[PDB]
């Protein structure tokens, strides 16, 4: 029963968590900027807790893998012990909903399309009836399984394209993901997730952005392990700087506050 | 055995249908909330009846009595074994009850006549020829009084004491002030429903500016509920299948007379 410290899985993410400059000579929590570093100081307040920062080994946010049948990313790490809590961009979805917890959303994210500036692309549709663009996901994630699991026409057809798509169209980070948008002038698109669509947007050298609306509506939450006695507190954690506005304080110190293309 | 659904009449979640009262049971009703309770129902695979919160209220605690009443009360109180409503997600009911995963997005927002000049909440503090108020017994009136943010507090203070009343006691009451208040009426209420009469007519109000806040409505069980496990997992399913976007488009925008 003696307090111990609570090991908190995450993913380098910007502006989630990022190394800082001087990291080399820094130790601990201290060597993490961001988001998700500042939500997990806050959390920790409320709940009294202390907590160790620890990237997850694989670096992926989560999938089950069909033969093996066992989670890797973060969802694994909570799964098979590894660690007590997650807080990361992590999506909230119903196949993780069955393994573990989540509390209530802490950020508001949906589905959507990165292109260079100039791309002639509008809307998902616009993709799924082209193909001189190229267009892919990150591997591991909740956007890949949106696809892969979508009864809808336009997605259905998107992901009968990309699954088999040569080259990969898929990269394995978000980092992956916007160079190759950068360095194909305009022949491929990025499916990510809104919120890191818009903070990229506001990054130099300033030639992407977030076109049409989003494919669907989620959140992220905090992940524990399923009936872990910390769940509880946390998710009234998540609602009381929800209530006090400190999360959309946040979203904009790591978004636009320090946005370094322009002031608008 | 049969759950008892407690509910709200708040359009276009809960309607009467026409010639309602020839009709009995779910069938006098129609909306986006009694889809869902269909669809949540079905995949749950139990038995409900629909009823109206008796004392038409959201929920709200009493100062002095610390008695809870609208449908946070009836599940509360054990008068239902569900709430199924645009009842929004908030610390001091999660404390109370159990929510599901959210099912519908929302933000406190702005309601005006056509032409009204403002465009903002900090608008609305800096002036006083526009009185403006909320519902009463509703988390929009509760986001004000608990609110320590300078705008909003501000507001507060010139609502709780303002004469006449700037507070109403349903949305409808509240859009009717707005309109025959020649725009010196302000409705703060929530986005998803200042959506909806933006669309009907006689198309005389308008959504100004951003929310105010980000929050959803959640599927509500008294703590403990072995229905809450099931009902979450329904949310989420008719999330990722896309139903939910469904039902928004079929009650707000597929009858739209603006
Ligand atoms: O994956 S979901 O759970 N399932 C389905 N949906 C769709 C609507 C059908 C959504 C939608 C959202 C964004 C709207 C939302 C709802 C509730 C809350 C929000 C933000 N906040 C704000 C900080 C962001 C705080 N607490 S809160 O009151 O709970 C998040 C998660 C999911
Ligand atoms: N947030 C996603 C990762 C990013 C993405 O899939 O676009 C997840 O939890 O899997
Ligand atoms: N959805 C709101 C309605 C009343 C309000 O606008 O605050 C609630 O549950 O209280
Ligand atoms: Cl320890
Ligand atoms: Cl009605
Ligand atoms: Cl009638
Ligand atoms: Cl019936
Ligand atoms: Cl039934
Ligand atoms: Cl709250
Ligand atoms: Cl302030």
């Amino acid at each position: 029963g003696a307090n111990k410290t609570v090991v908190v899985t995450t993913i380098l993410e910007s502006p989630y968590v990022m190394m800082k400059k001087n990291h080399e000579m820094l130790e601990g929590n201290e060597r993490y900027e961001g988001y998700c570093v500042d939500l997990a100081a806050e959390i920790a307040k409320h709940c009294g807790f202390k907590y160790k920062l620890t990237i997850v080994g694989d670096g992926k946010y989560g999938a089950r893998d069909a033969d093996t049948k066992i989670w890797n990313g973060m969802v694994g790490e909570l799964v098979y012990g590894k660690a007590d809590i997650a807080i990361a961009p992590l999506t909230i979805t119903y196949v993780r909903e069955e393994v573990i917890d989540f509390s209530k959303p802490f950020m508001s994210l949906g589905i959507s399309i990165m292109i260079k500036k100039g791309t002639p692309i509008e809307s998902a549709e616009d993709l799924s009836k082209q193909t001189e663009i190229a267009y892919g996901t990150l591997d591991s994630g909740s956007t890949k399984e949106f696809f892969r699991r979508s009864k809808i026409a336009v997605f259905d057809k998107m992901w009968t394209y990309m699954r088999s798509a040569e080259p990969s169209v898929f990269v394995r980070t978000t980092a992956e993901g916007v160079a190759r948008v950068r360095k194909s002038k305009g022949k491929y698109a990025y499916l990510l997730e809104s919120t890191m669509n818009e903070y990229i947007e506001q990054r130099k050298p300033c030639d992407t952005m977030k076109v049409g609306g989003n494919l669907d509506s989620k959140g992220y939450g905090i992940a524990t392990p399923k009936g872990s006695s910390l769940g509880n507190a946390v998710n009234l954690a998540v609602l009381k700087l929800s209530e006090q506005g400190l999360l959309d304080k946040l979203k904009n110190k790591w978004w636009y506050d320090k946005g370094e293309c322009g002031s608008g």
